């Protein structure tokens, strides 16, 4: 209580200031009610309901779900491990104002295991609210979920974009863009316009990109004929890696449109499921949502979240069930308190 309080190491974006083992008392810069006690050079975060000039007041619990939730991929977090009883809390700081990725890396270290396995783990967010985790594995999963711009498992699921690991040709004559269409893999990754070098630049591993030789730049009948005549089936692992690379790249185009609207939020401030819904509709209808799905985009820019649900539900495209799944993602976030309504 706490066990191994001084074990392991700490990643920190700030440091306090003749080697001293005496307690040192500092304030995190720019934060109210963030007060740290350094002992043995380790940051310790204490809370007490009783008044103290050496401790913080009890912090409010976050509404974010420890099982299903995320933190913005653009925000810094503080990760802590510790104990709490009866209006007194003592937590060793493992990560002080670090990135999600730095945190994932740091919390994977073996020297940290003992301290993380044997104490209560929590995240202290930028807003000074906290998320309390059942165990370290759950926290790690929360962080991994939070680095993603969209939820890839949802996006590639049957109800939305679908996933085919075998080279396929989405089109034909009567087209519907026959000679425009090209060999496609996983969830919509199309090679008609892309060289191997393009895939390499986007970070596709050499082994995958070499596998794709002969499918690059093929279009129309040559592409159909190639798919039918000499298909290639990637393993689910490689096809997902390829797909997620291109899904992320696309999602950044959507992110850029939304951020350029300058509405007082950044794309990263929207919860995961909502970001996923917007990327899903963009991927199917074309990325400029102001032109391609105006009812949706107007609700987004207005920050009217219930209205956005309704706009998804009201789209009549011949795709409508997928439009409704997208809306239901948004509704789930509203119900989770992640979209605050006026």
């Amino acid at each position: 209580v706490p066990a191994f309080l001084f074990s392991g190491s700490t990643l920190s974006s700030y440091r306090p200031n003749i080697t001293i083992a005496l307690p040192h008392y500092v304030d995190l810069p720019g934060r109210s009610n963030f007060k740290l006690m350094y002992i043995m050079g380790f940051p310790i975060d204490t809370e007490m309901e009783k008044d103290s000039e050496y401790s913080n007041k009890i912090r409010q619990e976050s509404k974010i779900s420890k099982t299903e939730g995320t933190v913005s991929y653009e925000q810094k977090i503080t990760v802590e491990t510790g104990q709490e009883k009866d209006g007194v809390k003592v937590y060793r700081v493992m990560v002080l104002e670090g990135t999600i990725a730095e945190s994932i890396e740091h919390l994977d270290k073996k020297e940290n295991e003992d301290i993380l396995n044997n104490n209560r783990n929590r995240i202290v967010l930028a807003d000074n609210t906290v998320i309390n985790f059942d165990n370290i594995s759950q926290l790690k999963e929360f962080l991994r979920r939070s680095v993603n711009i969209v939820d890839h498992d949802i996006f590639s699921s049957n109800g939305f974009e679908g996933f085919n690991p075998t080279s396929h040709f989405p089109s034909n004559p009567s087209s519907d863009y026959f000679n425009s269409t090209g060999v496609t893999f996983g969830s919509g990754v199309a090679l008609g316009q892309r060289s191997k070098q393009d895939l390499l630049n986007d970070g596709v591993p050499q082994y995958i990109a070499d596998r794709l030789d002969g499918y690059y730049m093929l279009r129309g009948k040559e592409a159909y004929d190639k798919v039918r005549t000499a298909p290639l089936t990637l393993s689910d692992n490689e096809a997902h890696l390829l797909s997620n690379i291109y899904i992320d790249k696309f999602s950044h185009k959507i992110e850029g449109l939304f951020n350029d609207a300058n509405i007082g939020l950044r794309f990263s401030d929207l919860p995961l499921r909502t970001r996923t819904a917007l990327v899903s509709i963009g991927y199917q209808k074309g990325f400029k949502l102001s032109r391609t799905a105006p009812t949706v985009w107007n609700k987004v820019i207005a920050k009217d979240w219930n209205g956005l649900v309704n706009a998804f539900n009201n789209i009549v495209d011949g795709m409508s069930d997928r439009r409704k799944r997208e809306g239901a993602l948004v509704q789930k976030d509203i119900d989770s308190g992640l979209l605050k309504l006026e």
